Protein backbone atom coordinates (compact mmCIF):
# COMPACT_ATOMS: atom_id res chain seq x y z
CA UNK A 1 0.00 0.00 0.00
CA UNK A 2 2.25 2.73 1.36
CA UNK A 3 6.16 2.66 0.92
CA UNK A 4 9.47 4.30 1.34
CA UNK A 5 10.49 6.69 -1.25
CA UNK A 6 13.48 8.86 0.36
CA UNK A 7 15.48 8.77 3.43
CA UNK A 8 18.28 10.14 5.10
CA UNK A 9 19.44 10.69 8.71
CA UNK A 10 21.53 12.61 10.92
CA UNK A 11 22.77 11.16 14.39
CA UNK A 12 24.60 13.12 17.16
CA UNK A 13 26.52 11.51 20.24
CA UNK A 14 23.95 10.82 22.60
CA UNK A 15 20.71 11.35 20.27
CA UNK A 16 19.72 10.89 16.79
CA UNK A 17 16.97 11.59 13.64
CA UNK A 18 15.43 9.73 10.50
CA UNK A 19 14.01 11.58 8.08
CA UNK A 20 11.42 9.98 5.56
CA UNK A 21 9.19 10.45 2.52
CA UNK A 22 6.65 8.24 1.58
CA UNK A 23 5.29 7.56 -2.29
CA UNK A 24 2.12 9.24 -1.82
CA UNK A 25 3.98 12.67 -0.47
CA UNK A 26 4.02 12.10 3.09
CA UNK A 27 6.55 12.71 5.56
CA UNK A 28 7.91 10.81 8.44
CA UNK A 29 10.78 12.73 11.18
CA UNK A 30 11.31 10.39 13.93
CA UNK A 31 13.81 11.76 16.88
CA UNK A 32 15.14 9.47 19.21
CA UNK A 33 17.24 9.80 22.12
CA UNK A 34 19.67 7.05 23.61
CA UNK A 35 18.50 5.35 26.57
CA UNK A 36 21.35 2.93 28.07
CA UNK A 37 24.47 1.87 26.41
CA UNK A 38 26.32 -1.35 26.71
CA UNK A 39 30.09 -1.59 25.92
CA UNK A 40 31.65 -5.53 26.39
CA UNK A 41 35.68 -5.23 26.25
CA UNK A 42 37.75 -7.42 23.98
CA UNK A 43 38.35 -9.85 26.95
CA UNK A 44 34.72 -10.44 27.63
CA UNK A 45 33.52 -7.86 30.54
CA UNK A 46 30.24 -6.14 30.07
CA UNK A 47 29.19 -2.83 31.35
CA UNK A 48 26.39 -1.21 31.04
CA UNK A 49 25.12 2.68 31.24
CA UNK A 50 22.53 5.01 32.11
CA UNK A 51 20.63 7.57 30.01
CA UNK A 52 22.11 9.93 32.49
CA UNK A 53 25.61 8.46 33.17
CA UNK A 54 28.91 9.74 32.00
CA UNK A 55 31.20 8.29 29.48
CA UNK A 56 34.67 7.98 29.66
CA UNK A 57 36.60 9.68 27.19
CA UNK A 58 37.67 5.96 25.36
CA UNK A 59 34.16 5.44 25.21
CA UNK A 60 33.29 8.87 23.41
CA UNK A 61 35.92 8.30 21.24
CA UNK A 62 34.22 4.92 19.92
CA UNK A 63 30.91 6.15 20.15
CA UNK A 64 32.12 9.04 17.40
CA UNK A 65 32.59 6.11 15.01
CA UNK A 66 28.30 5.80 15.04
CA UNK A 67 27.77 9.51 14.15
CA UNK A 68 26.79 9.77 10.61
CA UNK A 69 24.56 11.28 7.92
CA UNK A 70 23.10 9.53 5.39
CA UNK A 71 20.77 10.35 1.93
CA UNK A 72 19.04 7.96 0.33
CA UNK A 73 16.99 9.12 -2.89
CA UNK A 74 14.54 6.64 -5.09
CA UNK A 75 15.40 7.42 -8.81
CA UNK A 76 13.60 6.10 -11.23
CA UNK A 77 14.46 6.18 -15.10
CA UNK B 1 42.75 4.45 15.18
CA UNK B 2 39.51 2.51 15.79
CA UNK B 3 37.28 1.78 13.11
CA UNK B 4 34.01 -0.37 12.75
CA UNK B 5 33.90 -4.08 11.77
CA UNK B 6 30.40 -5.15 11.69
CA UNK B 7 26.91 -3.46 12.24
CA UNK B 8 23.51 -4.57 12.98
CA UNK B 9 20.40 -3.08 14.18
CA UNK B 10 16.45 -4.22 15.30
CA UNK B 11 14.23 -1.50 15.31
CA UNK B 12 10.33 -1.86 16.86
CA UNK B 13 7.96 0.96 16.37
CA UNK B 14 8.28 3.65 18.96
CA UNK B 15 12.51 2.37 19.60
CA UNK B 16 15.14 0.25 18.71
CA UNK B 17 18.54 -1.03 19.25
CA UNK B 18 21.66 -1.13 17.49
CA UNK B 19 24.64 -3.54 17.63
CA UNK B 20 27.95 -2.63 16.88
CA UNK B 21 31.52 -4.11 16.78
CA UNK B 22 35.02 -2.95 15.98
CA UNK B 23 38.58 -4.19 14.80
CA UNK B 24 39.81 -4.47 18.47
CA UNK B 25 36.79 -6.82 19.70
CA UNK B 26 35.08 -4.57 21.16
CA UNK B 27 31.36 -3.98 21.29
CA UNK B 28 28.63 -1.38 21.28
CA UNK B 29 24.91 -2.16 21.94
CA UNK B 30 23.06 0.81 21.73
CA UNK B 31 19.14 1.21 23.16
CA UNK B 32 17.54 4.03 21.30
CA UNK B 33 13.93 5.68 21.87
CA UNK B 34 11.60 7.69 20.21
CA UNK B 35 11.23 10.92 21.87
CA UNK B 36 9.06 13.10 19.06
CA UNK B 37 7.54 12.21 15.41
CA UNK B 38 6.54 14.39 13.25
CA UNK B 39 4.49 14.40 10.78
CA UNK B 40 3.54 16.69 7.15
CA UNK B 41 0.54 15.27 5.25
CA UNK B 42 1.29 15.43 1.07
CA UNK B 43 -0.84 18.69 1.21
CA UNK B 44 1.39 20.22 3.83
CA UNK B 45 -0.16 20.16 7.32
CA UNK B 46 2.26 19.59 10.34
CA UNK B 47 1.56 17.12 13.71
CA UNK B 48 4.36 16.55 16.44
CA UNK B 49 3.54 13.57 18.36
CA UNK B 50 5.41 13.22 21.97
CA UNK B 51 7.87 10.36 23.55
CA UNK B 52 5.18 8.71 25.34
CA UNK B 53 2.23 9.38 22.92
CA UNK B 54 -0.45 7.34 21.16
CA UNK B 55 -0.45 7.16 17.42
CA UNK B 56 -3.52 6.99 15.03
CA UNK B 57 -3.27 3.83 12.75
CA UNK B 58 -2.45 5.51 9.43
CA UNK B 59 0.51 6.86 11.71
CA UNK B 60 1.38 3.56 12.75
CA UNK B 61 1.06 1.69 9.76
CA UNK B 62 3.55 4.26 8.02
CA UNK B 63 6.00 3.78 10.91
CA UNK B 64 5.75 0.30 10.37
CA UNK B 65 7.61 0.45 7.11
CA UNK B 66 10.56 1.87 9.36
CA UNK B 67 10.78 -1.57 11.40
CA UNK B 68 14.03 -3.40 9.89
CA UNK B 69 16.79 -5.93 11.01
CA UNK B 70 19.77 -5.32 9.24
CA UNK B 71 23.35 -7.21 9.44
CA UNK B 72 26.40 -6.45 8.01
CA UNK B 73 29.72 -7.99 8.39
CA UNK B 74 33.33 -6.81 6.84
CA UNK B 75 34.11 -9.78 4.53
CA UNK B 76 37.85 -9.40 3.92
CA UNK B 77 39.66 -12.08 1.70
Amino acid sequence: SVFVKNVGWATQLTSGAVWVQFNDGSQLVVQAGVSSISYTSPNGQTTRYGENEKLPDYIKQKLQCLSSILLMFSNPT
